[PDB]
């Protein structure tokens, strides 16, 4: 399907202005002027082109090769001319298994039809002759070496169009601008031409005549837009400017902690003890100078989760000489372009700066399934991973002694950091059409190219979490690097992050990009800041198609509504954005609120703290405790429901007089408190909230 021979068709005379490159199953080598839509009318007329690939055959015997156009045509098998502007009967001996090289030259002046009408024939000693079958026929070796049995050039005797990185696609095209368009079979790589294709919305691509993957993936530039390539490779990453690769971190759902068994302690039939909590984690970004990391924090929720206000240790009997052991729920997440097979990543967790606590593996070359980019291992219809799992007799217990359980219970936090290393790579192979895992490819032999030669930009657009996406860009102190194309900030965002522009405004699924900010590390910023002033531009929003983006530069790009903590993880919004946000209530009663509140601003809410203020300006706290803040629940209708109830003995408010006000304030998470305050006191006093609904007695009704 999508093996055959591969051609150039070309409107000169001369292999010299390539119109269309495609391949064929078969011998029919034919476009029909009814697939030369994206074509303009008067370059239908091809007067020269070239076919190249490889005949293996079933059955050893001898052949004689024929055209369509013996008369215009010189085909060579293994450098052996075979035709030469001249039929012939001239027999050439084949042998089964082997696989011979094959090139054709067509060249017609003033063809009177449009589009090319070709055939390519074997006789066999039996004389029967028949266009080349599908099974005979493949595509040249288009890779950076040569296989075996597949040698990556073609012969040099006759003309080798222009293909110095050899991908396939000739320099002109890939220096110039190219297009590709699907027929039913096949897929057309054309010249760009504005009022033609600008029009019909289709991509115009441009990529290095001298980098075989322009991003420095594995993925060559040819692969990518004929769809030659790992079905798994994410859509944007198709393009040749925009790196396909894994990006990995772990994610944990919850945890839970016990009590370590001692050789002391004979006795093992004592009262479960343990500590369970729900997790939220994070994959963050720190701006640390030219970090190149996997991280995600984990925040150990805070809310009441057992009876008493009791200390961890006193809930679970440990003494100062006992030590801790952690349990938890993960999986891991690909946010990255590109799939892995055959190592997951190996992950340490550490508590504080730098106490590791464990290090997390998985068993190589023994995956239950792909980590595909945009999912997670296991897939989120499995149950997930426990970092000890019930089967295996050889987990490592993850344990904490004593200071350490309580350095835990005080911060309430961890960190995954987790390396690059994802083992082999899924490539496609010309010899079959079919991809398949490359055990001598390795992950780690392209991303240190990867990182050093591509913009990257994280932008947390989608949902508040940060991705991360690199864009090939011109390093201007590397020779190589400057046959890229110019690659502008704008256009970054919209092959990168699918950011498009309708009415001129370039927009992220209908936010206008002036709704996130621009966050660039040191040397990127002075970049900029160079470029604006040479472009006497005061503002970057009105310039984003005239910013250059070069090799190593980093941006951070991010949903203005909200506050960041250092790990660029979303933890509050400014107080006018959260009182509007919770502006539209729905339905209020002494039971509690009902209202609509946007999935971003949850995000970023801890919970909420409800009060009943009488006429002397008095307020009772309903919910006085800084664990019992957890009063929301998201509805399956997607409305939010604060419950009064919960934390008041499952009693409606008992509000004694019409006058008497019912406020409901919102906490964020950058004001949570986590603990008990170092006076010990576990109430709500002092707590930075936001009034977001405040009626009186009879207004709630
Ligand atoms: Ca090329
Ligand atoms: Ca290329």
């Amino acid at each position: 399907s999508s093996q055959g021979l591969l051609g150039y068709y070309f409107s000169d005379l001369n292999f010299q202005a390539p119109m269309v490159v495609t391949s064929s199953t078969t011998g029919d080598l034919s476009i029909p002027s009814s697939e030369l839509e994206n074509i303009p009318s008067e370059n239908q007329y091809f007067q020269s082109a070239i076919w190249s690939g490889f005949i293996k055959v079933k059955k050893s015997d001898e052949y004689t090769f024929a055209t369509s156009a013996d008369n215009h045509v010189t085909m060579w098998v293994d450098d052996q001319e075979v035709i030469n502007k001249a039929s012939n009967s001239n027999k050439i001996r084949l042998e089964k298994g082997r696989l011979y090289q094959i090139k054709i030259q067509y060249q017609r002046e003033n063809p009177t039809e449009k589009g090319l009408d070709f055939k390519l024939y074997w006789t066999d000693s039996q004389n029967k002759k028949e266009v080349i079958s599908s099974d005979n026929l493949q595509l040249p070796e288009l890779k950076q070496k040569s296989s075996n049995s597949r040698k990556k050039r073609s012969t040099s005797a006759g003309p080798t169009v222009p293909d110095r990185d050899n991908d396939g696609i000739p320099d002109s095209l890939e220096v110039e601008g190219y297009t590709v368009d699907v027929k039913n079979k096949r897929t057309f790589l054309s010249p760009w031409i504005s009022n033609i294709h600008e029009k019909k919305g289709l991509t115009k691509y441009k990529s290095s005549p001298e980098k075989w993957s322009t991003a420095s993936d594995p993925y060559s530039d040819f692969e990518k837009v004929t769809g030659r390539i790992d079905k798994n490779v994410s859509p944007e990453a198709r393009h040749p400017l925009v790196a396909a690769y894994p990006i990995v971190h772990v994610d944990m759902e919850n945890i839970i902690l016990s009590k370590n068994e001692d050789q002391s302690t004979q006795n093992t039939d004592s009262q479960t003890r343990t500590i369970s909590k729900n997790t939220s984690t994070s994959r963050t970004h720190t701006s640390e100078p030219g970090s190149n990391s996997n991280s995600s924090t984990v925040a150990i929720d805070h809310s009441l989760s057992l009876a008493g206000e009791r200390t961890w240790a006193e809930t679970m009997g440990l003494n100062t000489a006992d030590t801790a052991r952690l349990n938890a729920n993960i999986r891991y997440v690909n946010t990255g372009t590109a799939p892995i097979y055959n190592v997951l990543p190996t992950t340490s967790l550490v508590l504080g700066k730098n106490q590791t606590l464990a290090t997390i593996k998985a068993k190589e070359n023994q995956l239950s399934q792909i980590l595909a980019p945009n999912n997670y291992y296991p897939s989120k219809n499995l149950a997930p991973i426990a970092l000890n799992a019930q089967d295996d007799f050889s987990s490592t217990p993850i344990t904490m002694n004593y200071n350490q359980f309580l350095e835990l219970e005080k911060t309430k936090q961890l960190r995954l950091d987790t390396d690059q290393v994802y083992g082999n790579i899924a490539t496609y192979n010309f010899e079959n059409g079919r991809v398949r895992v490359d055990t001598g490819s390795n992950w780690s032999e392209v991303l240190p190219q990867i990182q050093e030669t591509t913009a990257r930009i994280i932008f947390n657009g989608k949902d508040l979490n940060l991705v991360e996406r690199r864009i090939a860009a011109v390093n201007p102190s590397d020779p190589l690097e400057t046959t890229k194309p110019d690659m502008t900030l704008k256009e970054a965002l919209k092959i990168a992050f699918g950011f498009n522009e309708p009415n001129g405004n370039l927009q992220y699924q209908g936010k206008d990009i002036t709704e996130f900010d621009f966050n660039f590390d040191q040397q990127t910023s002075q970049n900029i800041k160079n470029q604006l002033a040479e472009l006497n531009a005061t503002n970057i929003y009105t310039v984003l198609d005239k910013i250059k983006l070069n090799a190593k530069m980093n941006i951070l790009i991010r949903d203005k509504r909200f506050h960041y903590d250092r790990n660029n993880i979303a933890v509050g919004a400014d107080e006018s954005v959260v009182k509007e946000a919770h502006r539209e209530v729905i339905n209020s009663s002494t039971e509690g609120l009902l209202l609509n509140i946007d999935k971003d601003i949850r995000k970023i809410l801890s919970g909420y703290i409800v009060e009943i203020e009488d006429t002397e300006g008095l307020k009772e706290v309903i919910n006085d405790r800084y664990d019992m803040l957890n009063i929301s629940s998201l509805r399956q209708d997607g409305k939010t429901f604060i419950d009064f109830k919960k934390y008041n003995d499952k009693l409606p408010l008992y509000i004694s007089n019409p006058n008497y006000k019912v406020n409901v304030y919102a906490v964020t998470k950058e004001n949570t408190i986590i603990n008990p305050s170092e006076n010990g006191d576990t109430s709500t006093n002092g707590i930075k909230k936001i009034l977001i609904f405040s009626k009186k007695g009879y207004e709630i009704g």
